[PDB]
């Protein structure tokens, strides 16, 4: 099956809880092993003591640079970049988990959870899962950004794994 993975977040050391994903190897399996395997940091790297960086309200939660912290980076385990997989899963609402990019074929570590319908990326943006429980996690760190993107306290990704 699909695998099932979690995020243990927390805001200026403080847990806010845990978000569980599927992630849909059935459809998009090269995007959705990449994100597996920085969850378990099974090849030596990967999301654990990284943040979330950029959280817009009413838009979306972005995390994943976990080389410069900032936006700028992050690499995925087959190298730099990879490509655009497919783009047959769509942004249908709130708890979407689609790859951030740089454009076209740029994919490496960075994702974002949807608070939002965000229609507007379909077919720029890899969708490759979705929250199964702590939608109300994502709510309490989409609390702590701005529309600027900068966030008020400091969201770490504590811990992550793979459940099934
Ligand atoms: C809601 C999604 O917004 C984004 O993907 C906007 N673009 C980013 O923040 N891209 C930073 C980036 C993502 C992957 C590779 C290098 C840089
Ligand atoms: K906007
Ligand atoms: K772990």
């Amino acid at each position: 099956g699909n695998p099932l993975v979690y995020l243990d977040v927390d805001a200026n050391g403080k847990p806010l809880g845990r978000v569980v994903l599927e992630l849909k190897a059935d459809v998009v399996p090269k995007t959705a092993e990449n994100f597996r395997a920085l969850c378990t940091g099974e090849k030596g790297f990967g999301y654990k003591g990284s943040t979330f960086h950029r959280v817009i309200p009413s838009f979306m939660c972005q995390a994943g640079d976990f080389t410069n912290h900032n936006g700028t980076g992050g690499k995925s385990i087959y190298g730099s970049r990879f490509p655009d997989e497919n783009f047959t899963l769509k942004h249908v609402g709130p708890g979407v988990l689609s790859m951030a990019n740089a454009g076209p074929n740029t994919n490496g570590s960075q994702f974002f959870i949807c608070t939002i319908k965000t229609d507007w990326l379909d077919g720029k943006h890899v969708v490759f899962g979705h929250v199964i429980e702590g939608m109300d996690v994502v709510k309490k760190i989409e609390s702590f950004g701005s529309k600027s993107g900068r966030t008020s306290k400091k969201i770490v990704i504590t811990d992550c794994g793979q459940l099934s």
